């Protein structure tokens, strides 16, 4: 079900984060000024951090969906699924232990995200844009889109200003 919020996107993959937010990995998603989900620019206002890439629609596009929360990365040791999916309509949900922060070059230049391990009982290049998800409690929560494999090591780039401040 959380799964229907996991679609194709540009190169890669994006989350509904609500039926009006729309997350994804920057380096996977169509040019800036492409008509996405039958809308076009000014019905919709991008923004983005690092390779994080969010959609906010001011129309609803999927009104059969509940907001999630949305937090800025997760604490250390926290065990999260990588909601992977795969053109063939696959589903692999992928234990990763969130790590510390780290950077990568992706592409042109070098954006910094969230490390985790890859747990055992992996991902491969066109699974960017996926999301990491945990269950707080209760809740279901997204804390960040899939960047890149390292060697066991996976990166997510991550956005949101916390609640509370200092």
């Amino acid at each position: 079900s959380i799964w229907s919020r996991v679609v194709q996107f540009g190169t890669g993959w994006g989350f509904w984060v609500s039926g009006h937010v729309f997350i994804t990995a920057k380096h996977v998603a169509p040019p800036k000024g492409t008509e996405i989900f039958g809308r076009k620019p000014g019905d919709f206002t991008v923004t983005s951090s690092g390779d994080f890439l969010k959609y906010y629609f001011t129309s609803a596009v999927r009104p059969d969906i509940p907001a999630m929360v949305l937090e800025n990365g997760c604490q250390e040791g926290v065990v999260a699924s990588v909601l992977v999916k795969r053109a063939s309509g696959e589903m692999l949900a992928l234990a990763v232990r969130m790590g510390s922060q780290a950077a990568i070059k992706i592409g042109s230049a070098v954006v910094h995200g969230q490390t985790g391990m890859l747990l055992t009982g992996g991902t491969i290049p066109g699974d960017a844009g996926c999301p990491y998800v945990y269950k707080k409690g209760n809740t279901w929560v997204v804390i960040g889109v899939h960047v890149a494999a390292t060697g066991n090591t996976v990166i997510a780039a991550t956005h949101g200003e916390p609640t509370l401040e200092a």
